[PDB]
C-alpha cells in the first residue's frame, strides 16, 4: 500500500479486469490482445474534486501512467516503444474513463467516505 509510488496529488488505480479495444488494423488487434497483460492492469488520475474534467483527465491519466510505469518499471527492465505505448495508451485511457466517473460519481452521490 503506497502513495501513489509519490507523485505530486495523484491517485493510483487499482487493478481491473483489461478492456477490449479495437484498432481497425487486425495487426494492432491482435498485437494488443496477444499481449494486453504485458500493460499495467492500474491507471494514475487527480482527484476530480479539484477539475473534474474527463478531458484533462484522461489526457494526463494516460501519460501519468505512461510515465510511472515507464519510471518504476524502466528502473527495473521495461522500456515501452511507440507500438507498445499505443497499446498501453488506449488500455489505460479505457480503464481511465471508468476512473474519472468512478471519482466523480463518488464525489457527486458517495461523497463521505461511506
Amino acid at each position: 500500500g503506497s502513495v501513489v509510488g509519490g507523485l505530486g496529488g495523484y491517485m493510483l488505480g487499482s487493478a481491473m479486469s483489461r478492456p477490449m479495444i479495437h484498432f481497425g488494423n487486425d495487426w494492432e488487434d491482435r498485437y494488443y490482445r496477444e499481449n494486453m497483460y504485458r500493460y499495467p492492469n492500474q491507471v494514475y488520475y487527480r482527484p476530480v474534486d479539484q477539475y473534474s474534467n474527463q478531458n484533462n483527465f484522461v489526457h494526463d491519466c494516460v501519460n501519468i501512467t505512461i510515465k510511472q510505469h515507464t519510471v518504476t518499471t524502466t528502473t527495473k527492465g521495461e522500456n515501452f516503444t511507440e507500438t507498445d505505448v499505443k497499446m498501453m495508451e488506449r488500455v489505460v485511457e479505457q480503464m481511465c474513463v471508468t476512473q474519472y466517473q468512478k471519482e466523480s460519481q463518488a464525489y457527486y452521490d458517495g461523497r463521505r467516505s461511506s
